[PDB]
């Protein structure tokens, strides 16, 4: 058994290797967590169908957090650099044109980091060139991909809510299962908190948001607005405390975002729905077809 009992046959055909357009087009397999088993077959676009007004609709929006480094020119002059993203490319701060820089130990002894370097390529582009191994200390498909601005209003017109909460990302992040550091603004986790007292659904759109409402959840509290950080491992058994409906990928065999939904739906009604969706025709992965689990 073991990781076995996760584990499904996926034709390497089915894993999707471009995403549909319009994205709302991708396949939508609705599978229910109680009852006799049953599959509805239809698209993102049909999502509507399924939900209604006083949903609770929440997706994670990326936020980066830049690098603050500090560096030196071999000539002798200092240098700011807020390390954006592009891994370790994009970046920007104090003037000198183009030229190359050493990076400093932050705390250390403010010496020259060994080999650490870089040097200003182009601007505005996707501005600098660093070499060596990057100091510790100091883009990605995914399942809110298949919605457009479209089903988005038709959401909002039915008064389905639409909540994000953030994600940490970037540079500032660093620190080397996958810790997850993210955001949970007030008006969210009021908005959780007073759903759920009235009885409303929470309806989390991908595994991140479903880690990280979970992960701020406090008994006799509710879900905690603010920053917060998960490495909690959800799998079976597991009793989701906020969580009342999952829109996600199709995630691969063996994997701990399948364990995820094995957790929330069955491990074995998700293991059959899995088999369908195989035998159905759905592509799977990042640029695949998604899965709401009412």
């Amino acid at each position: 058994e073991g990781l076995e009992a996760y584990d499904y046959h996926l034709p390497p055909e089915q894993i999707a290797q471009e995403g549909v357009e319009p994205r709302d087009m991708a396949r939508l397999m609705v599978v229910y967590r109680e009852g006799p088993f049953r599959v509805a077959h239809k698209r993102v676009r049909d999502l509507p169908e399924f939900l209604r007004p006083g949903d609770v609709l929440v997706f994670n929006e990326s936020k980066v957090i830049p690098a603050r480094l500090l560096a030196r020119k071999p000539t002798g002059g200092k240098v700011e650099i807020l390390l954006v993203r592009e891994r370790a490319l994009l970046g920007p701060a104090r003037k000198a044109p183009p030229g190359t820089r050493l990076l400093l130990l932050s705390p250390k002894d403010l010496a020259p980091v060994p080999g650490l370097q870089a040097e200003v390529v182009a601007v505005e582009e996707d501005l600098v060139a660093h070499l060596e191994e990057v100091g510790e200390v100091p883009a990605a498909p995914t399942a809110g991909l298949h919605f457009t601005p479209e089903l988005l209003e038709r959401l909002r017109e039915m008064g389905v809510e639409l909540r994000f909460l953030t994600l940490h990302v970037g540079p500032g992040t660093f620190r080397p299962m996958h810790a997850e550091p993210y955001a949970i603004p007030e008006e969210v986790a009021e908005a959780v908190n007073r759903a759920k007292a009235e009885g409303r659904r929470v309806v989390a759109v991908g595994t991140t948001v479903v880690r990280a409402l979970e992960s701020a959840y406090r008994e006799g509290v509710g879900v905690v607005a603010g920053e917060g950080e998960t490495r909690l491992f959800i799998r079976p058994p597991y009793t989701f405390k906020v969580v009342d409906a999952l829109f996600t990928n199709f995630h691969l065999p063996r994997s701990t975002l399948l364990m995820l939904v094995a957790a929330f739906l069955g491990r074995e009604r998700t293991l059959e729905a899995y088999r369908l969706a195989v035998a159905e025709g759905y592509r799977f992965y990042s640029l695949g077809d998604a899965m709401l689990i009412l």
